[PDB]
RNA sequence: GUUUAGAACGUCGUGAGACAGUUCGGUCCCUAUCUGCCGUGGGCGCUGGAGAACUGAGGGGGGCUGCUCCUAGUACGAGA
């Protein structure tokens, strides 16, 4: 019953944007890149893993925080495996207590942004959201 | 169906009968002369006769559209 991960390799990311920003995409393709999944699934097409719920496979959006994590050592493995749980959260004002909970808990968080319109109306309320917390983030166009 | 002759009901009439009342049953002919049209030939013409290949003045035919997929979850839209 010993430590697997050392707790200095953990990363407790979430991601948290506008409405389509490309947050369930992010995570598709991490957990792929990363070897949780097998396949490329997409959202729009209903086959993306977080989006596991109907009503979120149908109508093409996220409703619940979904959580998982997965193993990167880095590109070219520079680093030891870090293990993320990471969670994506829904983008959506319908949904914002979605966001809350997940950014009461979260130690890291990357707000990500479309790159033709990017600072939209949801933008900055998950930003107010997460500085209530005070997360540090970083930022994906 | 309606629009003959048979019969019956309801109704009307003393009655024969009658009702845009309703019921059952009840003969639909024509070998195309002309025009028209669809085809298919004969004659003559086109200026010596003939065999072929053509040009196109003109005429006819034809012209319908669904559903998916990509563009693209792009434009628009806080979102949907
Ligand atoms: N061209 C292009 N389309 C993308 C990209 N990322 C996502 N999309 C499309 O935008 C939609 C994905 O947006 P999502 O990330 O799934 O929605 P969300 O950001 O996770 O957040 P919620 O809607 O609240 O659940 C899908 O149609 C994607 O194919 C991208 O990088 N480039
Ligand atoms: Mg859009
Ligand atoms: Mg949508
Ligand atoms: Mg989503
Ligand atoms: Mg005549
Ligand atoms: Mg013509
Ligand atoms: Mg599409």
């Amino acid at each position: 019953s010993a430590r697997t991960t050392p707790i200095a390799r953990y990363r407790n990311i979430g991601i948290s944007a506008h409405i389509d920003a490309g947050k369930t995409t992010t995570t598709e393709r991490i957990l792929f890149y990363t070897g949780v999944n097998h396949k490329i699934g997409e959202v729009h097409d209903g086959a993306a893993t977080m989006d596991w719920m109907e009503q979120e496979q149908e109508r093409g959006i996220t409703i619940t925080s979904a959580a998982t994590t997965a193993f990167w050592s880095g590109m070219a493995k520079q680093y030891e495996p870090h293990r993320i749980n990471i969670i994506d959260t829904p983008g959506h004002v319908d949904f914002t207590i979605e966001v809350e909970r997940s950014m009461r808990v979260l130690d890291g968080a990357v707000m990500v942004y479309c790159a033709v319109g990017g600072v939209q109306p949801q933008s900055e309320t998950v930003w107010r959201q997460a500085n209530k917390y005070k997360v540090p983030r970083i930022a994906f166009v």
